[PDB]
């Protein structure tokens, strides 16, 4: 079905976006378990599948729509050197992607690929609760502090 | 069945205890679900379902005696602005909700209500439980120091 | 998360126009419990349920976009005398309530907070399913009478 | 097969009836639901379900025979605007139905077409149980009440 | 609840394209199992009961709006002569149905009839993976060849 | 546990080959699923999750030795145009991956790190199944005709 | 069959760092469980178990390679006085361990006993994740505080 050509590259803006998620979170997972942040390393782990799953959903539209989906072109990874940066650069890199997402489902919303919103929309309401999460997290290195943070996330 | 006016008072005025307290315990509830401290957020949770319950139950009796049950006064909200001050307006209100209770006991007992009267000693040992979770968390935070305390409720 | 401040406002009337309803209806079950009406009774309970939960996820929204939940002040109760009165009243609030959810929508639409429209529009969806719902109760009252209307919710 | 034209014209004629039935009793079906008399919606929804499975079996059976079936041309359903007359509008239906039904049976007899003889005598089966219920339904109504009938069928 | 009357009129034209693809689906699945392929005719008749089901939610919304389900005007069905043109038949009703879709949910929005757009966007979205599978059909015509096309659609 | 630099180096290679064959195998096995061709999407879908798989071991092993895993840097995806492109495309990434794979195996066995040469090793044996994969489907091709092969990957 | 000399005594090597180990893990268990922190008690306690089953296959090689197992000879046990000198401990024999594991490996290869090579690589493997887990032990010290790693260590 032929989709609206700016439509196509919004979405796979948002896919860029969510590319450089499912490494950037990919890899402060793995980071977390070596230093034996476990329970950080298996949550950052399931952020990371769920980025995955929304880059195929992503994807499988786009290519409904008659588009090129973008795997090729990776934006630039905000890698931290600590639990509270990489916390940061998650929120930062959420932060970037609803507002991409938010352009997209106001031209979606102008030109009638409604169905293209309603995933957008979906895929808000997840990168909204990975907000949710990392600011709560961020809150909790400042309520319980760093030591005690860091020891509860050690055992899964 | 016709009860006795001043009954149906002390009635609704431990009534109108119990409906602050659901609001102001849900509230810190999700507050504190909010800040990630989500083993406070299900006992508190767990407090308000507890003053739901009672109100229920006094609603029944009131219109039983053939009163009206007053949901539309609704006194004043004690909301913390952290951990510590939370728990304090929780203790603030039990304590002058046992208070309540225990003078609508004398004025049941007086009039020979003696139904009236153990349903509201069935609320107060509800609410002298609720004191003794309070003071004893209070108690807590002074021997594990606060950011122990809060440590130990980010998990359920 | 930082959110627009009028949605939030809006978030509030919605989250007042709630706890009213959790009062008036949960009245209105015990009324109804109490007259030997318990189907009534019951299905009344089961809405009071729900705009709780509704209100459980207005307050849960509000605090994540760094608002504050307001559940201290509490408009105006409609309680009716009679089986035909208390429908009318809470189908009165609840085309109030839905008057007030669609004015939100268009602002979160407008400013783009397309999650917080997306609660509102699921609770929209519940609250026109309670309008159904009381539309058919009153014109059964119409098509049976009303001491066979009210005979058919005896029991349960 | 190459069946007779006439029984194919026959069959199309009873198709046609049954597809003015599927629309009619679904219609009246979700009009009474609408309404709160569920029993009657439920009952009526089962009948249209029927209707459906005969012009199926129909639909089959003409191009087997190879006939196009007509699913193009459709009849003037006849609906009530309250119980009694949507009754009343069915059993009319029905009635124009086993006349038709008669006819094609006495044609598929005259040309051998024995096969199409026991479908339609099947179908007549069901519409003549439809027809009872039908009378019944009306019976009931002079002899219980308009208003006892209609709260009979307002729960499942 | 009083419906916008342009809403209905929306309502009842999507109604009317359900309507159509209904019978139009029916009777292509019943031609293909007539002609032994049966794979063919057992997804073509999933896709009958699927708009079967939209009209429903159709018919019962139209009601609850206070108006007056049209299912007796039908329009044309587009009825296929063999495999490849009874797949375009479907395809371009499908792309009416859709265009339709759109501009319904368009005025709903303007009249902020929320939960109505919230129905015709499910809809659309199982409309455009009826498109999705069509347009596929017609796709492995041309990869597979016509011949294996078939083949590969005679047993289920 | 600090490893030597060159074998790091080498890993990161690797792990660069595996992540450009992850999103080449996700990419191809989506077009395939848009195309009908579903065996053939499933099929490559589980490549893709193998080559995942393979990355994370990779990933784990560089933070393991106290390098920095190179997830930023994506080389050339080979994206065909029709399947039989796709699969040589394929074929050609994991023919480069194979040589990478033995020159960083003479590597580790020249330094003694003999657990990065077995990592590498298993890996390797994947690869040569994923090749012996690939090499049977362009035979069969050629064997069956690809009117054929297309057909015979059309259901799950 | 009869093995190489030099294989052997490499062997026997190896035996006597695993015999080292075994009395050390088990003594640095046993009083890390008399300490109170039984979860390093348990841990430590497999680390003891896995080098005694090291030891089992190094014994059962040199036997079958008809050499004499040397279990006479204890080499000098590293025996931390407090935590972080007892990991400290065991990392620093285990560092001796897979640089004499590589030597042997390096033989092994010479002389073609490629059995050999594989029952070092594999214990060699085992070693490897021990360091693994030592590193991180230490990080997480300095990372959450003694007290806290200590604290995290005390239930199983
Ligand atoms: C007049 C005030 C209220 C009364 C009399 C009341 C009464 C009740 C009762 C009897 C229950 C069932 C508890 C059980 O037995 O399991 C309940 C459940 C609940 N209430 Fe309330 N309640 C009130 C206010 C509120 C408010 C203001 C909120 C939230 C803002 C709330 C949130 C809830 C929730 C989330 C549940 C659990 C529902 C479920 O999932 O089953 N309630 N309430
Ligand atoms: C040519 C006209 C139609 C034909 C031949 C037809 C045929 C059928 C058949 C064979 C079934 C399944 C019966 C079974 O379960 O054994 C069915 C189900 C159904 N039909 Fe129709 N139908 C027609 C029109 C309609 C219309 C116009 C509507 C609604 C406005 C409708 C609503 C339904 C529904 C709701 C179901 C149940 C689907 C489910 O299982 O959830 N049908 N139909
Ligand atoms: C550095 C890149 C990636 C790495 C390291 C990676 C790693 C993984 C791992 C370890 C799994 C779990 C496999 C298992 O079941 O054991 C997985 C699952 C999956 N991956 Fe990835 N992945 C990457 C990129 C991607 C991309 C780019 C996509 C799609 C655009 C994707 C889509 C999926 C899906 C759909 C699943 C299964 C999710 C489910 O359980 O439903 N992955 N990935
Ligand atoms: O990142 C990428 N996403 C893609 O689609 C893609 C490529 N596609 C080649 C191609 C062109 C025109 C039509 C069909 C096609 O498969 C090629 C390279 C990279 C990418
Ligand atoms: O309601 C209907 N039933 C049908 O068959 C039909 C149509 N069929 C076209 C046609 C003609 C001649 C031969 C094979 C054919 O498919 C066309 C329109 C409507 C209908
Ligand atoms: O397809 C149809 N949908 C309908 O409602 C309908 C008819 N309705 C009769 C009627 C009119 C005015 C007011 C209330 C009413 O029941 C009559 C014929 C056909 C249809
Ligand atoms: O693809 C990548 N892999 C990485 O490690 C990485 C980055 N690392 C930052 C960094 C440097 C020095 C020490 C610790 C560190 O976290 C930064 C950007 C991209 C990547
Ligand atoms: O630690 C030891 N390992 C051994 O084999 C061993 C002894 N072996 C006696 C013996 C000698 C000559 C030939 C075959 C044999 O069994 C004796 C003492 C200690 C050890
Ligand atoms: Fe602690």
């Amino acid at each position: 079905m032929k989709g609206d050509k700016k439509v196509i590259q919004h979405l796979n803006k948002i896919l860029g976006n969510e590319l450089i998620a499912i490494n950037q979170y990919f890899l402060h997972s793995r980071m977390w378990n070596d230093w034996g942040l476990k329970r950080l390393g298996a949550h950052e782990y399931h952020e990371s599948i769920d980025e995955m799953k929304h880059a195929d959903k992503l994807i499988e539209r786009i290519l409904f729509l008659e588009g090129l989906p973008n795997l090729q072109d990776l934006g630039k990874l905000l890698i931290g050197e600590n639990t509270q940066e990489m916390l940061q650069c998650d929120l930062n890199l959420e932060l970037k992607a609803t507002k991409d997402l938010r352009e997209a489902i106001v031209h979606c919303e102008q030109v009638h690929d409604y169905v293209s919103r309603d995933l957008l929309k979906d895929i808000l309401e997840s990168e909204e609760e990975h907000i949710d999460y990392l600011e709560t997290q961020l809150g909790l290195i400042q309520k319980v502090g760093l030591e005690n943070y860091l020891q509860s996330h050690m055992h899964e």
